């Protein structure tokens, strides 16, 4: 047989390159997943991640309370934290024993998989009582924030999209929902009558994951990297795996 | 300049009136929110509120268990309350130490925002095992209850719609879901193929809020009134803010 | 004051006292403790030192 | 350039030797620190260390109670240990449920830095009620114990001074204070009027450290060695770093 890495008959090399290219393109076909991750960063360095993976479209919606740090199997000041919530829902509405709850997120990172169409991304960043823009009557239910998403790149390939915003101020008390649609460069509408009941089933089949990791290092090592997910760390370092036409 | 409140050149007055009229009409456009609130009243005078705000359509669905009073950070007889649930799911199926759980709702109020079309409202009021009408086989999955909704009015304007039902009997053990569609007097179907994927995204972008307030006074003062929401209290007093053509 | 003495202590409330011993061990020597947190929220975020107007500023030492 | 390690023009080598020599001599100048450490050894193998670092002079003073083992975040038999203390302050004065408290130190090691003048060392080893010698009236407030201090040596250099005494008997219940003055071979008295207010400030600026390590291994690895401190372990092995005229 020919010698490895010297000719056009390195079928093992051609198959390796096709194997990766097929994964990249399958993800972008209409048969593939579209994924979103919401990372909520806490002052103790821990990070809550919520992931949703689904066909066609995907999103996450959480209340102010649900984004607050919750330490499983440890004390969480649960009564005072109810009183904190009352004071955040209406000024001076609670009887808490603290000025600032360390369970409130200090920042949010939203990441989408490379199979999203950035122009479809929508975000509803509401106030603490789940109203998008001050009062319901004048609220548009979302903002199309795609233009703000940065490309996460590895070896020149887009591995994902990131929108990051800090919440460093005392008044940064939010509810949050985000949504994106899977790329569809075709003129076959996945929600037209032929396929709309499959999109309804996709709402049922979407898989969710949520967990609190103790540090960004731990998130990188045990969540992002083992699963070939895209990520952007606090030092602006991009993580992910380039697949298109690569070995 | 002309003197205030004496001529057709009070542009500050014209702008105030347009500002309010625009909020009222924006809420009713297809770009606006439709909102629903479920209030579960407990015998200790506290009230659980669940709110969902979304474009196009909105709803809330809760189990028998989820509507029961839960006091955050306080004792809730959690083991006996599991036994209560077993006895409610099947007669004599539990081993509880009480005849009537004070955590069961004594009443339910469902309120919709003025942007709902009352004829679209649907309710699934199921039994404690989440069956709409005795047995699944003979159950229609909802009842269109719009005709029973009262208009909540302020200064002659409809600020919302209310359906209230008490649960004073020992056998009033329910599961509950409710749904309404945003008004749409046009012939542009928001769920036709052109816009159906935006309705799917709206399912992801809907914002939820839930909280237990200690009294109806507290609900009125710190939940309803600050957010310009409609409400009807136990004395039949209507709350809300009239906006159309008003200063 | 010592490093430990400046850490937040909430009188009459829970202070994660065992984990905070482990935090201290990890701060005294890198990787020296077994804490369940990356950053203790009891560590000071800032310090302000104020002297009365009767001090001579040139005598201040830290 | 000349070749490394073959001539008098190895300026990197000359600078390394001066860097170490300067640290050794700075510590011994009047601008340097004088340090003391008290190690209290417990029967569970743990060790309490108290360190004080200050200019001019330094010392540590602790009560009988303060030297007893205290396990942070664990149970410490706190009520019985109050009763133990009462029985140690006066025979048969308490109501404890144990004959010997395992929290009492089994031994004490006092170490001074090499910048102390051994002839200035003083120790007040009192009884459990903080009296140096049986009764106050006949007590001299200290004993000059310098003659008993062993030199801790590394590569032929004195890295510190040690006095060690075991407390293996049931009656070895002590209070303890120790003090030493920084070397001063000059005739400039640091406490004469010119500089006495700087010595008063040094009382304010002295830095203290205290911590309980679980084993002598842990103390050696994570306390002594990382900080270049002198130490003598139970096997008579000397730890520290020789600096004078060394690379
Ligand atoms: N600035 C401000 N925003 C408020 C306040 N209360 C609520 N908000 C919300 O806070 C959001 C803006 O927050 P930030 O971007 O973090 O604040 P910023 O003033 O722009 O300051 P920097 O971004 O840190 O430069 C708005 O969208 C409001 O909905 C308030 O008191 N001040
Ligand atoms: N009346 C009755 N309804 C039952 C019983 N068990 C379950 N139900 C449910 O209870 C619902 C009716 O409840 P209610 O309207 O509160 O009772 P009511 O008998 O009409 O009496 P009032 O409304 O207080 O005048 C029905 O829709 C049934 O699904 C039972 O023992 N008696
Ligand atoms: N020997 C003795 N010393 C006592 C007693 N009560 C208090 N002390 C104190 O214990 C100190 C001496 O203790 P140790 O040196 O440990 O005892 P030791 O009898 O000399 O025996 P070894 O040193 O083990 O050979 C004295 O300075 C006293 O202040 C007692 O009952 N016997
Ligand atoms: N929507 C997309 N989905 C997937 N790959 C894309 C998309 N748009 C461009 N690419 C490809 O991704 C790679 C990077 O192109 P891209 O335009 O992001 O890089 P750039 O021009 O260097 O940087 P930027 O445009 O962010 O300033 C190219 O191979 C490009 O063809
Ligand atoms: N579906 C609707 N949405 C919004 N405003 C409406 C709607 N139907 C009527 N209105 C307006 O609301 C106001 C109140 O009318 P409405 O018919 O509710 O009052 P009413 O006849 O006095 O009382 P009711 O009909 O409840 O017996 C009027 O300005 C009316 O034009
Ligand atoms: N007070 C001191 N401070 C610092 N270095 C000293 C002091 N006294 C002596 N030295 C130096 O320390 C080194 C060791 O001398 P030292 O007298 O301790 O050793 P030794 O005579 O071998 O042993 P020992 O005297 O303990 O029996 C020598 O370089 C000596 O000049
Ligand atoms: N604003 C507050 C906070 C606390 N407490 C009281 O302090 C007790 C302990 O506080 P909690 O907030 O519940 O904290 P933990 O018990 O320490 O933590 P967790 O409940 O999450 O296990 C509560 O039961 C409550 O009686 C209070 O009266 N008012
Ligand atoms: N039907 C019941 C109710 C209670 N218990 C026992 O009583 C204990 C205390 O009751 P619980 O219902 O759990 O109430 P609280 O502890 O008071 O409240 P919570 O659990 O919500 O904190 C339970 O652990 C359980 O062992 C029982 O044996 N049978
Ligand atoms: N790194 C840690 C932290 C905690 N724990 C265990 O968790 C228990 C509870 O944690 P602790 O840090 O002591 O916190 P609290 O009891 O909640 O607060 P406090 O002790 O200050 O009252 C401890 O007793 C200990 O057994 C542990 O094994 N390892
Ligand atoms: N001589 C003693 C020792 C203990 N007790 C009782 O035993 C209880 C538990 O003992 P304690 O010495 O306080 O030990 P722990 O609770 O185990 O530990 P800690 O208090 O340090 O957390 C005390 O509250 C006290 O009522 C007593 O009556 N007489
Ligand atoms: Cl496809
Ligand atoms: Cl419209
Ligand atoms: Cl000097
Ligand atoms: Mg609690
Ligand atoms: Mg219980
Ligand atoms: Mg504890
Ligand atoms: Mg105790």
């Amino acid at each position: 047989a020919d010698v490895a890495g010297t000719s056009n008959r390195d079928f093992r090399g051609r198959e390796q390159r096709l194997f990766n290219s097929e994964q990249y393109n399958y993800n972008n076909s209409l048969n593939g997943e579209v994924s979103v991750w919401v990372y909520a960063y806490y002052s103790d360095g821990s990070v809550l991640v919520i992931n949703k993976n689904s066909q066609y479209k995907v999103g996450i919606s959480e209340t102010f309370k649900a984004l607050k740090e919750y330490r499983e199997g440890q004390h969480n000041d649960s009564y005072d934290e109810y009183e904190v919530n009352q004071s955040i829902y209406y000024p001076n509405g609670g009887d808490a024993r603290k000025f600032h709850s360390n369970a409130k997120p200090r920042a949010i990172q939203i990441i989408f998989s490379p199979s999203v169409n950035v122009r479809t991304i929508k975000m509803a960043k509401g106030n603490a009582v789940s109203v998008p823009d001050e009062y319901l009557q004048r609220s548009h239910p979302w903002e199309a924030t795609g233009i703000k998403y940065r490309k996460i790149k590895r070896d020149g390939e887009i591995v994902g999209y990131s929108h990051y915003f800090e919440l460093p101020h005392e008044y940064n008390s939010i509810s949050l929902a985000v949504s994106g649609v899977h790329k569809n460069p075709s003129s076959y509408n996945v929600g037209s009558a032929h396929n709309v009941m499959d999109v309804f089933q996709s709402c049922d089949l979407a898989l969710r994951f949520c967990n609190r990791y103790w540090a960004e290092l731990e998130l990188v090592n045990h969540y992002i990297s083992p699963n070939a997910y895209p990520y952007l760390d606090i030092n602006n370092h991009s993580y992910g795996v380039a697949l298109s036409n690569r070995q």
